This record gives structure tokens, C-alpha cells and sequence, in this order.
């Protein structure tokens, strides 16, 4: 587990490389550059270079000696593997880096056997010395930016090894009293059991809390900075923190059903989607090693047919006609510096590894503040959204409503105020909505009665209202047809509705305050109020969006004045209201119509036809319950203002892909002119031991490129009201524009 985001085999093997490398580079530095720098009074004038026999001097007896063992005892990996990439139909660096090799091997030591054979008095210059510097320079390069991929998988590292692996499983009698204790593998521990933690342990499981009051930090998995307190009955999560001594817990979730195997799971999914541009860097980049072995042998036929047809253009620009070495003898060698610098200095992994080590920092940095995006297509889709459509219930206001008053409107006499409530308390009690559970609630902390009514012919229709039949409620009346909806409800029954009641209820519903119909045969018995409380991070989060440049509209399947009464509280501009849950898409398909990339803010299960259909699906609020299909960003925290913070932080990824994809393409188109041998003029061309050089410093600075993507501080409420503050104006109803139709 977690190996393959370790890296840490790589990084021994680079590492133990490369020190092996460095024992046989060493002495090459030091030959090179005892001969480099002359002396002011040398011994005998660089005595270390005097010829043996013609041909070949002992200088190049040492290079030959130190370079054929590293030919064939540090080079046999790259061999190992052009070998296996040729059994394939493509190539790989690995060829580059072996015809880099090859080349200076063979034509290096033909250079030398013809010196030999034609007893020459002095011994040429060979490419004996660079492939004792190839090495050192590759094992370097590749061992530093393996330890730079890692430090990139640190957020997924510090996840997947989070959980624990014991816990102290306890039998309980009746009251909670111990049995025995035992500490069960997390491998076969099953669902239900009572689980025990020591002061200071760790909550390895996702379930209710027994009895005990004591609060635990789980900043580590979710991300807030301060203890959550819990008492009996709450919620615990699996990788949390005990704080104050012992608590008994029941199993809910155990193994991969738990929330931190979820995020585990969606982060690693999430590297996988390759967006478009991914895909053409992909396609343009197994094209790209070919072309350069073709357009760099190129090169070695140009310098030799320019010198052969005309040598005195580059006569010039070759200083020393010596005796030792003919007109011919310094164009070949030049060429040959030049074809094996060209093929030498490209770095393919730069440009290969340019975008996915940004997109996997990125998601990492997201984790850890709570935004949860997933896929590497929304990634660059949020760079080029233009709308965005937010939901009412449970994304901008808290989810939990309440009943602030209370009228009756029919008889007191035979209407009391004391059943009134109980008998669509009991009656709404069988339905699932929120506003049923709220009313009922509210009438059992009210009337304090454990018990309640019957309700019978229980009709719902969503969206439109209920009817039924109550009885069976004389259990409260020691201390009826009904049909609940909305202003439309009651007419397709032919039941009038007075116009003084339709102003009263208009007077809350201004205010944002949702009142409900209440009718029991045929009687207007009362009207009632209910409202959630917006959050109060909606102000900001609109505020910047329509401030960076992204539009925002608002669905809602209540009512046209409450959609007015509530876009001016957030401050929106386009609403759709009036519409039921059935189409959700028409919407959707219309905005899409024009041409433009459109994303919902949803809430989880309730809008995922609408999710799905959006290019970019916000699931807010969906705490412990990640795992959701039709979204394709999820947000851990219940908070509005990461709305803001997550096409942030993706345009900010975006932006390095291209840097990567920049910087991989300079140096490429860069590195051949220089490599090519086209400044001599100028006066600056490259041993190929330095061609190498520049590519280790490459695909680090490429990788390096990303990991400034980690310090990144989230910004919190005082950043965010620093650039907004000053200029936010909220927009009253008189310029909101509506559905039509």
C-alpha cells in the first residue's frame, strides 16, 4: 500500500547511481581540469599529456581506460532498456541517450585507431570525456527529480497512511458495562460493534457516539482548525484525534465505506481523466523523439557537405591550420560534436511530465483545505466558465428551518388552537419533506406531547402540496379532511381562498420568510411561517465571481416572489423560479444553448439529473458523504466561500500547465540552434558534456515549477474582504430578471 506514491525505491536506486557514478567522475574532473588551468611556473609544461607511442597519448589512454568502464558498468541500464523499448514500435530517451553514447564511443575511437594507424605524432582530441560526464550529469538529474515527484504526493502520503489499524473493540452488558476487551484487526472488524479509544487515540471508525462527552480534531482529513465537540449520539469520523479519556462507540462504517477511503479513492481517480490538451501533448509527444534523431542527423550531413563544398566559408571560423590536423579532420569532428550535442540536449521528460505533475499538485493542495475536484477535464473547464447556477435549499442558506408564527384564520370554537397544529403536525408527519419535520417538531416542543394524531388517504404530490384525512387525535385533546400546498394547490379542487389572507401571507413571504397553506375541510383554519437563515458567507461568494468575471443565476423551485425576496439577499441577478423538479435540464440546455459553458452549484442527491447535463457540478455541503456520480466537484465543508476558492485555485493550475508546456518548449527550440552548431559566428558552442548539464537542470526546473504551487496559504475571511472591500453594491428586485415560459 501507498508504494506506488512512495517513490522511495526510485530514489534509492537513483541515488546509490548516481554515488556510483560520482567514484569514476570524479577523476575525469579533476584530469580536465588539472589540464584547464595552466600554471604560472608549470613543473614541465602539462608533462601529464606527453605522447606514449604515435597516436595515442597517455592522456587518452587514461580517458579510454576510465570511459570503457563506464561504457559498460554504468551505462548497461540505458542499454537494458532502448533494448526493450526497440522490442516495442517506439522509442523512448533512453534511445536518445544511447545513440548520444554510441556515437561518441564509436567515432572517438575510429578517430583514434586511424592516429594510430598512420603513426601520427600528436594525439587528436576525443569524445572520450563525456560519456564519464553523460552519466554523472543523468543519474544526477533523474535522482532530483524523482525526489521532486515526491513532496508532490505528499497530501495523498500523509492520507493513506492516516488511518490506524488496531482498535479496542468492548462488550457491553447492559449499562454499558465491560465484558472483556480485545484489540481487532481492522481487516475482519464488522459493522455494529462497540469500539473503546485510549486518551489520546485515535476514533479509526466512521459511527455514533454511546455515551461521554469529549471533542476530537480531525484537521488532518477535513480541514478546520478547531476540535469539534461531541456528545452521545453524535458523529464520529475514522482518523480523528481522542482528546478526553475514553468513549464508547457502534460501528457504521468500516473499510472502504468510510469517508477517508472515499477521498483516497476520488483523489487517485482524479489523475486519470486527461483533459484534451494532455491528450494532444501526448499525440505531438510520440512524434517528437523521431524528429529528433532525423532533424539531428540532419545536421551531420549539412556541416560535412558545406565543408566539402565549400571550406573556406567556415575557414575563417576555424582559427589553427596545423600540421596535426588537416582541413577535413576539424569539420568531421565539429560536425560530430555539433549531431551529438543536438540529440544530447533535447529532454523529452520535460515536456512529457509538464502537465500531469502540475495537475497532481494542484488536486493534493485542494485536499487539504476541503475542495475536492476530481478529473483532470474539469481542471481547464473552470478556466473558461462564464455562468454559474446556484441552488436555494442546503447551498446558500443552512438546510434546518423553523416556525417563528403561528394565526388562526377559521372559527376558535370549533378550530381551537390546541389541535389545529396537531392535526397537520400528524398529517405531515407521514410525509418526508423538511418543512413536515420542522412543523412537527416545532408542535412537539410546543404542545410538549409525545404522542399525536392519525392521518389517513395520505396524498403527495411533490412540489403542488398534500391532501388527506386525519383522526384518532383525542391523545392531545385530553390535555378532517386536510389539504396543504401552495396558492395553487387549492384551486383545482374549487375551494376559493379570501384576498385579505392572500396579503397576509404575502407579508411574511416578502421577507423571505416561506409561509405555508393551511386548509381543513374547507376551512382557511390559519396560516403559517417558516424560513431558513441564509449563510452568511453568500454575501462574498457571489460578489467575487460576478468580480472575476463569471456570471451567476439563481434556480428555485418555490415561488416567483420569493425568488425576488431572496436574489436581492445574496444579490443575483437572474432567477429561475416556478419550476418543479421534473425537468431540471431544460434550464440547463437553454443556457447551453448560446454556445457557453454553464455549472451548477447543486446540493448532492436532489439535483443530480441537473449536475450530470451541467459541464461542471458543485456538490456543496456533502460532509461524510462523498461518494456522488453525477458532480464532478465535491466540497467537504458545509462553506460557500470554497465555491470561490476552487475555480481560484484550478485557473491557477491551468496557468502553470501552460508554463510547463512554455518552458518545455523553449528549451527544446532553444537548446537545437545552440546544440546545432549555428553560433559559430557568434563565437559559443557546447561539449556535450554540457548538453546533459542543461538537461538535468531542465526536468527539475520543471518539476520544481510545481511544487510552488504548495505554498499556497488559503485565504480567509480577512483576505477575502481586502479585495472586496469598497466595491459591492446589492442590486434590489426592480432589475432581476425571470424565467419566461
Amino acid at each position: 500500500n501507498a508504494h506506488h506514491l512512495d517513490h522511495k525505491m526510485e530514489i534509492k536506486q537513483w541515488k546509490k547511481s548516481f554515488l556510483c557514478s560520482l567514484v569514476f567522475g570524479i577523476p575525469v574532473m579533476a584530469l580536465m581540469i588539472y589540464m584547464l588551468i595552466p600554471s604560472n611556473e608549470p613543473h614541465q609544461s602539462m608533462v601529464l599529456d606527453h605522447n606514449i607511442i604515435p597516436g595515442l597519448s597517455i592522456l587518452n589512454l587514461i580517458f579510454f581506460i576510465l570511459c570503457t568502464f563506464v561504457q559498460l558498468l554504468g551505462g548497461w541500464y540505458f542499454y537494458v532498456q532502448a533494448y526493450k523499448s526497440l522490442r516495442h514500435r517506439s522509442a523512448n530517451m533512453d534511445v536518445l541517450i544511447v545513440l548520444a553514447t554510441s556515437i561518441a564511443y564509436v567515432y572517438s575511437l575510429v578517430i583514434l585507431v586511424v592516429a594510430v594507424a598512420e603513426k601520427a605524432e600528436r594525439s587528436p582530441v576525443t569524445f572520450f570525456d563525456t560519456p564519464p560526464m553523460l552519466f554523472v550529469f543523468i543519474a544526477l538529474g533523474r535522482w532530483l527529480e524523482h525526489l521532486a515527484k515526491s513532496k508532490t504526493s505528499e497530501a495523498l502520503a500523509k492520507l493513506m497512511s492516516l488511518q490506524a489499524t488496531e482498535a479496542t473493540v468492548v462488550t457491553l452488558g447492559e449499562d454499558n458495562l465491560i465484558i472483556r476487551e480485545e484489540q481487532v484487526p481492522m481487516e475482519l472488524v464488522q459493522r455494529g460493534d462497540i469500539v473503546k479509544v485510549v486518551p489520546g487515540g485515535k476514533f479509526p471508525v466512521d459511527g455514533k457516539v454511546l455515551e461521554g462527552n469529549t471533542m476530537a480534531d480531525e484537521s488532518l482529513i477535513t480541514g478546520e482548525a478547531m476540535p469539534v465537540t461531541k456528545k452521545p449520539g453524535s458523529t464520529v469520523i475514522a482518523g480523528s484525534i481522542n482528546a478526553h479519556g475514553s468513549v464508547l462507540i457502534k460501528a457504521t462504517h468500516v473499510g472502504n465505506d468510510t469517508t477517508l477511503a472515499q477521498i483516497v479513492k476520488l483523489v487517485e481517480e482524479a489523475q486519470m481523466s486527461k483533459a484534451p490538451i494532455q491528450q494532444l501533448a501526448d499525440r505531438f509527444s510520440g512524434y517528437f523523439v523521431p524528429f529528433i534523431i532525423i532533424m539531428s542527423t540532419l545536421t551531420l550531413v549539412v556541416w560535412i557537405v558545406i565543408g566539402f563544398i565549400d571550406f573556406g566559408v567556415v575557414q575563417r571560423y576555424f582559427p589553427n591550420p596545423n600540421k596535426h590536423i588537416s582541413q577535413t579532420e576539424v569539420i568531421i569532428r565539429f560536425a560530430f560534436q555539433t549531431s551529438i550535442t543536438v540529440l544530447c540536449i533535447a529532454s523529452p521528460s520535460s515536456l512529457g511530465l509538464a502537465t500531469p505533475t502540475a495537475v497532481m499538485v494542484g488536486t493534493g493542495v485542494a485536499a487539504q483545505n476541503g475542495i475536492l475536484i476530481k478529473g483532470g477535464k474539469p481542471l481547464e473547464m473552470a478556466h473558461k466558465i462564464k455562468t454559474v447556477m446556484f441552488a436555494k435549499t442546503g447551498t446558500i442558506t443552512h438546510g434546518v428551518p423553523r416556525v417563528m408564527r403561528v394565526l388562526l384564520l377559521g372559527d376558535v370554537a370549533t378550530l381551537p388552537l390546541r389541535k389545529v397544529l396537531a392535526v397537520v403536525g400528524t398529517a405531515e408527519a407521514s410525509s418526508e419533506h423538511p418543512l413536515g419535520v420542522a412543523v412537527t417538531k416545532y408542535c412537539k416542543e410546543e404542545l410538549g406531547t409525545e404522542t399525536l394524531g392519525y392521518c389517513t388517504d395520505f396524498q403527495a404530490v411533490p412540489g403542488c402540496g398534500i391532501g388527506c384525512k386525519v383522526s384518532n387525535v383525542e391523545g392531545i385533546l385530553a390535555h378532517f379532511s386536510v389539504l396543504i400546498g401552495n396558492r395553487e394547490w387549492l384551486r383545482r379542487n374549487g375551494l376559493t381562498i379570501s384576498s385579505d389572507v392572500s396579503d397576509a401571507m404575502t407579508d411574511h413571504e416578502m421577507k423571505g420568510q416561506t409561509a405555508i397553506l393551511v386548509a381543513i375541510d374547507g376551512v382557511l383554519c390559519g396560516m403559517i411561517a417558516i424560513a431558513d437563515a441564509v449563510k452568511q458567507e453568500a454575501a462574498l461568494a457571489v460578489h467575487t465571481l460576478q468580480s472575476m468575471g463569471v456570471d451567476v443565476v439563481l434556480i428555485t423551485g418555490d415561488n416567483r416572489k420569493t425568488a425576488r425576496a431572496i436574489a436581492t439577499q445574496v444579490g443575483i441577478n437572474k432567477v429561475f423560479a416556478e419550476v418543479l423538479p421534473s425537468h431540471k435540464v431544460a434550464k440547463v440546455q437553454e443556457l447551453q444553448n448560446k454556445g457557453k459553458k454553464v455549472a451548477m452549484v447543486g446540493d448532492g442527491v436532489n439535483d443530480s439529473p441537473a449536475l450530470a447535463q451541467a459541464d461542471m457540478g458543485v456538490a456543496i455541503g456533502t460532509g461524510t458523504d462523498v461518494a456522488i456520480e453525477a458532480a464532478d466537484v465535491v466540497l467537504i465543508r458545509n462553506d460557500l466561500l470554497d465555491v470561490v476558492a476552487s475555480i481560484h485555485l484550478s485557473k491557477r493550475t491551468v496557468r502553470r500547465i501552460r508554463i510547463n508546456l512554455v518552458l518545455a518548449l523553449i528549451y527544446n527550440l532553444v537548446g537545437i540552434p545552440i546544440a546545432a552548431g549555428v553560433f559559430m559566428p557568434i563565437g559559443i558552442v557546447l561539449q556535450p558534456w554540457m548538453g546533459s548539464a542543461a538537461m538535468a537542470a531542465s526536468s527539475v526546473s520543471v518539476v520544481l515549477s510545481s511544487l510552488q504551487l504548495k505554498c499556497y496559504k488559503k485565504p480567509d475571511l480577512e483576505r477575502y474582504e481586502a479585495q472586496a472591500h469598497g466595491h459591492m453594491k446589492p442590486l434590489t428586485a426592480s432589475q432581476v430578471s425571470v424565467h419566461i415560459g
